[PDB]
């Protein structure tokens, strides 16, 4: 088939659910094989943080310092002086995949195995968070810490943005951020057609771990959710974008 093709082409291995909620129609491959969720773990972490703060909760400013800081800050290390708001930091965590936000983020919802709970009562049995970032990073093959599959990143993903998860207005909020993202144009966006809306979540991991969560919408229809993950053989392999953006054009065929 075309995804074991892109597997050889890659060498890499795929890990693929897309569910068009329109029709229940799915689109399937290594759905429930295991992969390290890397950053996309931080739009089911916003999810949890939307469940327990209230809108105005999200003005409080959290102050940090630069011990805070992680390896990949963009936006949370322009302002240690001055702090950010919770929803400046969940903004941040999911447009520009900012670490540091998430860590903060997590601690405001209690920390991984908190996170784990909530996931656990919204069902999703799989999603594994045991650490902060960038450590959630250093999976094994073999290893089930900080990993989830296709098939439950996109149902927790669909959770949050399109059932009763949430209100509808703080759906709204984190859809808003997701659309925003400015980390997947070579992913998911490349993958779908034009006039089709995408509201995605990366990652990038060790063993080349390079994912892609996402909400599409066609042009008309039901929203698509779709997970593409990813990883390869050796511990310091390089991704390529490409296998995320072409996996996507199969899904979307698919469909």
């Amino acid at each position: 088939d075309d995804f074991a093709k892109l597997e050889e082409q890659f060498d890499a291995k795929l890990g693929i659910f897309a569910l068009d909620t329109g029709t229940n129609r799915t689109v399937t491959y290594r759905p429930d094989e295991r992969f390290a969720f890397a950053s996309t773990i931080k739009a089911l972490t916003v999810g949890v943080l939307l469940q327990q703060k209230s809108i105005e909760d999200l003005n409080q400013r959290i102050t940090y310092t630069r011990d805070d800081l992680v390896n990949y800050n963009p936006i949370t290390e322009k302002h240690v002086d001055t702090g950010m708001t919770l929803k400046e930091l969940a903004d941040a965590s999911l447009r520009y995949s900012d670490n540091t936000a998430q860590n903060l983020i997590l601690k405001q919802i209690g920390g991984p195995e908190s996170l784990k709970k909530e996931l656990r009562k919204i069902g999703d049995e799989v999603t594994n968070p045991e650490r902060f970032e960038p450590e959630l990073n250093e999976v094994n093959p073999g290893e089930t810490q900080d990993t989830s599959t296709a098939r439950a990143l996109a149902t927790s993903l669909q959770a949050f943005a399109l059932e009763d998860k949430l209100p509808s207005e703080k759906r709204e909020l984190l859809i808003d951020w997701m659309k925003r993202n400015t980390t997947g144009d070579a992913l998911i966006r490349a993958g779908v057609p034009e006039g089709w809306e995408v509201a995605d979540k990366t990652g990038a991991g060790s063993y080349g771990t390079r994912n892609d969560i996402a909400i599409i919408w066609p042009p008309k229809g039901d929203p698509v959710v779709l997970a593409v993950l990813s990883s390869r053989d050796k511990k310091d392999a390089k991704y390529d974008d490409k296998l995320i953006a072409e996996a996507t054009k199969v899904v979307v065929k698919a469909l």
